[PDB]
Protein backbone atom coordinates (compact mmCIF):
# COMPACT_ATOMS: atom_id res chain seq x y z
CA UNK A 1 0.00 0.00 0.00
CA UNK A 2 2.71 2.58 -1.14
CA UNK A 3 0.96 6.10 -1.61
CA UNK A 4 2.97 8.89 -3.86
CA UNK A 5 1.85 12.42 -2.44
CA UNK A 6 1.82 15.78 -4.38
CA UNK A 7 1.50 19.13 -2.85
CA UNK A 8 0.24 21.62 -5.67
CA UNK A 9 0.39 25.02 -4.25
CA UNK A 10 -0.72 28.81 -5.12
CA UNK A 11 2.03 31.04 -5.85
CA UNK A 12 0.11 33.98 -7.72
CA UNK A 13 0.68 37.70 -6.63
CA UNK A 14 -2.37 37.87 -4.08
CA UNK A 15 -0.57 35.85 -1.50
CA UNK A 16 1.32 38.16 0.75
CA UNK A 17 4.55 36.61 2.02
CA UNK A 18 3.16 35.16 5.85
CA UNK A 19 0.06 33.70 3.66
CA UNK A 20 2.98 31.93 0.81
CA UNK A 21 4.45 30.62 4.39
CA UNK A 22 1.69 29.21 6.06
CA UNK A 23 0.87 27.31 3.14
CA UNK A 24 4.17 25.51 3.11
CA UNK A 25 4.51 24.80 6.89
CA UNK A 26 0.86 22.77 6.17
CA UNK A 27 2.76 20.78 3.62
CA UNK A 28 5.59 20.41 5.85
CA UNK A 29 3.41 19.60 8.93
CA UNK A 30 2.08 17.02 6.83
CA UNK A 31 5.35 15.39 5.54
CA UNK A 32 6.59 15.56 9.07
CA UNK A 33 3.67 13.67 10.69
CA UNK A 34 4.27 10.98 7.76
CA UNK A 35 7.92 10.68 7.78
CA UNK A 36 9.32 6.82 6.99
CA UNK A 37 6.13 5.20 6.40
CA UNK A 38 4.70 4.12 2.97
CA UNK A 39 4.50 7.57 2.28
CA UNK A 40 6.79 9.66 -0.12
CA UNK A 41 6.04 13.10 -1.74
CA UNK A 42 6.74 16.05 -4.32
CA UNK A 43 5.76 19.78 -4.12
CA UNK A 44 4.71 21.57 -7.00
CA UNK A 45 4.31 25.69 -7.03
CA UNK A 46 1.96 27.13 -9.79
CA UNK A 47 1.41 30.29 -10.63
CA UNK A 48 1.21 31.49 -14.24
CA UNK A 49 3.64 28.32 -14.97
CA UNK A 50 4.89 25.14 -13.04
CA UNK A 51 8.29 24.21 -11.15
CA UNK A 52 8.90 21.22 -9.42
CA UNK A 53 10.05 22.09 -6.00
CA UNK A 54 11.04 18.35 -5.42
CA UNK A 55 10.83 15.57 -6.91
CA UNK A 56 9.72 12.19 -5.49
CA UNK A 57 13.63 10.86 -5.38
CA UNK A 58 14.67 14.08 -3.96
CA UNK A 59 12.16 13.24 -1.24
CA UNK A 60 13.57 9.68 -0.53
CA UNK A 61 17.39 11.11 -0.78
CA UNK A 62 16.94 13.82 2.04
CA UNK A 63 13.45 12.79 3.97
CA UNK A 64 13.96 16.33 5.77
CA UNK A 65 10.87 19.03 4.39
CA UNK A 66 12.50 22.07 5.49
CA UNK A 67 15.25 21.50 3.75
CA UNK A 68 13.56 20.32 0.83
CA UNK A 69 11.21 23.89 0.50
CA UNK A 70 14.10 25.89 1.40
CA UNK A 71 14.67 27.52 -1.36
CA UNK A 72 10.91 28.18 -2.87
CA UNK A 73 10.87 31.23 -4.80
CA UNK A 74 7.37 33.15 -4.64
CA UNK A 75 6.62 33.52 -8.52
CA UNK A 76 4.01 36.00 -7.43
CA UNK A 77 2.05 35.81 -10.55
CA UNK A 78 -1.78 33.96 -12.04
CA UNK A 79 -3.26 31.14 -11.14
CA UNK A 80 -3.22 28.86 -13.97
CA UNK A 81 -4.95 25.70 -12.08
CA UNK A 82 -6.18 23.55 -15.03
CA UNK A 83 -2.49 23.61 -16.63
CA UNK A 84 -1.04 23.07 -12.99
CA UNK A 85 -2.94 19.50 -12.52
CA UNK A 86 -2.29 18.66 -15.97
CA UNK A 87 1.22 19.52 -15.62
CA UNK A 88 1.20 17.18 -11.79
CA UNK A 89 -0.43 13.79 -14.09
CA UNK A 90 2.09 14.17 -16.94
CA UNK A 91 5.06 16.00 -15.74
CA UNK A 92 5.00 14.54 -11.81
CA UNK A 93 4.16 11.40 -11.35
CA UNK A 94 6.35 9.70 -13.30
CA UNK A 95 8.86 6.88 -12.79
CA UNK A 96 12.14 8.56 -14.06
CA UNK A 97 11.08 11.14 -11.30
CA UNK A 98 10.65 8.53 -8.52
CA UNK A 99 7.16 7.95 -8.65
CA UNK A 100 6.73 4.11 -7.49
CA UNK A 101 4.18 2.02 -10.10
CA UNK A 102 0.80 0.97 -8.96
CA UNK A 103 0.76 3.56 -6.00
CA UNK A 104 -1.96 5.34 -5.07
CA UNK A 105 -1.86 8.60 -6.05
CA UNK A 106 -2.90 12.14 -3.75
CA UNK A 107 -2.84 15.14 -5.03
CA UNK A 108 -3.33 17.94 -2.47
CA UNK A 109 -3.81 21.10 -4.07
CA UNK A 110 -3.88 24.39 -1.73
CA UNK A 111 -4.68 27.92 -3.77
CA UNK A 112 -6.20 31.44 -2.70
CA UNK A 113 -8.11 32.02 -6.02
CA UNK A 114 -10.32 30.99 -8.30
CA UNK A 115 -8.73 29.45 -11.83
CA UNK A 116 -7.07 31.89 -14.39
CA UNK A 117 -7.73 28.87 -17.05
CA UNK A 118 -9.93 26.64 -18.51
CA UNK A 119 -9.90 23.31 -19.85
CA UNK A 120 -10.23 19.51 -18.56
CA UNK A 121 -8.39 17.49 -16.09
CA UNK A 122 -8.83 14.42 -17.61
CA UNK A 123 -5.36 13.42 -17.18
CA UNK A 124 -4.87 13.45 -13.78
CA UNK A 125 -8.97 11.99 -12.73
CA UNK A 126 -7.26 8.68 -11.77
CA UNK A 127 -5.65 10.89 -8.58
CA UNK A 128 -7.07 11.26 -4.99
CA UNK A 129 -7.46 15.43 -5.30
CA UNK A 130 -8.04 17.12 -2.17
CA UNK A 131 -8.77 20.82 -3.01
CA UNK A 132 -7.78 23.88 -0.13
CA UNK A 133 -9.46 26.95 -1.09
CA UNK A 134 -8.36 29.66 1.11
CA UNK A 135 -9.37 33.70 2.30
CA UNK A 136 -11.59 36.64 1.14
CA UNK A 137 -11.36 35.30 -2.23
CA UNK A 138 -13.67 32.09 -1.69
CA UNK A 139 -15.88 34.34 0.61
CA UNK A 140 -18.78 33.68 -1.60
CA UNK A 141 -20.59 30.07 -2.01
CA UNK A 142 -20.20 30.82 -6.02
CA UNK A 143 -16.18 31.07 -5.59
CA UNK A 144 -16.13 28.15 -3.77
CA UNK A 145 -18.26 25.96 -6.01
CA UNK A 146 -15.82 26.38 -8.88
CA UNK A 147 -13.04 24.27 -7.14
CA UNK A 148 -15.58 21.46 -6.90
CA UNK A 149 -14.29 20.09 -10.65
CA UNK A 150 -10.85 20.15 -9.42
CA UNK A 151 -11.48 17.82 -6.43
CA UNK A 152 -12.66 14.08 -6.50
CA UNK A 153 -16.23 13.20 -5.56
CA UNK A 154 -18.08 14.19 -3.41
CA UNK A 155 -17.53 17.99 -2.41
CA UNK A 156 -18.32 17.40 1.00
CA UNK A 157 -15.39 15.35 1.26
CA UNK A 158 -12.61 17.02 -1.14
CA UNK A 159 -13.19 20.18 -0.69
CA UNK A 160 -11.96 22.09 2.19
CA UNK A 161 -12.74 25.82 2.47
CA UNK A 162 -10.89 27.98 5.03
CA UNK A 163 -11.58 31.92 6.38
CA UNK A 164 -7.82 32.29 7.02
CA UNK A 165 -4.57 31.06 6.46
CA UNK A 166 -4.53 31.12 10.20
CA UNK A 167 -7.19 27.96 9.58
CA UNK A 168 -4.70 25.62 8.15
CA UNK A 169 -3.53 24.68 11.80
CA UNK A 170 -6.57 23.41 12.25
CA UNK A 171 -7.32 21.93 9.84
CA UNK A 172 -3.62 19.70 10.38
CA UNK A 173 -5.16 19.41 13.71
CA UNK A 174 -8.66 17.55 11.86
CA UNK A 175 -6.88 15.78 9.60
CA UNK A 176 -4.82 13.94 12.33
CA UNK A 177 -7.41 12.80 13.76
CA UNK A 178 -7.85 10.41 10.99
CA UNK A 179 -4.32 8.94 11.06
CA UNK A 180 -4.44 5.03 11.93
CA UNK A 181 -2.49 2.08 11.86
CA UNK A 182 -4.30 -0.56 9.49
C1 LIG B 1 -4.88 7.52 0.45
N1 LIG B 1 -5.37 8.77 1.04
C2 LIG B 1 -4.55 9.62 1.71
O1 LIG B 1 -3.36 9.39 1.87
C3 LIG B 1 -5.09 10.91 2.31
C4 LIG B 1 -6.41 10.91 2.79
C5 LIG B 1 -6.96 12.07 3.35
C6 LIG B 1 -6.22 13.25 3.44
N2 LIG B 1 -6.80 14.36 3.97
N3 LIG B 1 -7.71 14.34 4.97
C7 LIG B 1 -8.12 15.51 5.29
C8 LIG B 1 -9.15 15.76 6.36
C9 LIG B 1 -10.05 14.72 6.64
C10 LIG B 1 -11.06 14.89 7.60
C11 LIG B 1 -11.19 16.11 8.27
C12 LIG B 1 -12.28 16.31 9.31
O2 LIG B 1 -12.80 15.29 9.75
N4 LIG B 1 -12.67 17.54 9.72
C13 LIG B 1 -13.73 17.70 10.73
C14 LIG B 1 -14.10 19.20 10.94
C15 LIG B 1 -15.04 19.37 12.20
N5 LIG B 1 -15.18 20.81 12.51
C16 LIG B 1 -10.30 17.16 7.98
C17 LIG B 1 -9.29 16.99 7.02
C18 LIG B 1 -7.45 16.50 4.39
C19 LIG B 1 -7.48 17.90 4.24
C20 LIG B 1 -6.66 18.45 3.25
C21 LIG B 1 -5.85 17.63 2.45
C22 LIG B 1 -5.83 16.24 2.62
C23 LIG B 1 -6.65 15.67 3.61
C24 LIG B 1 -4.90 13.25 2.95
C25 LIG B 1 -4.34 12.09 2.39
MG1 LIG C 1 -4.25 34.22 -5.71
Amino acid sequence: GNVDLVFLFDGSMSLQPDEFQKILDFMKDVMKKLSNTSYQFAAVQFSTSYKTEFDFSDYVKWKDPDALLKHVKHMLLLTNTFGAINYVATEVFREELGARPDATKVLIIITDGEATDSGNIDAAKDIIRYIIGIGKHFQTKESQETLHKFASKPASEFVKILDTFEKLKDLFTELQKKIYVI
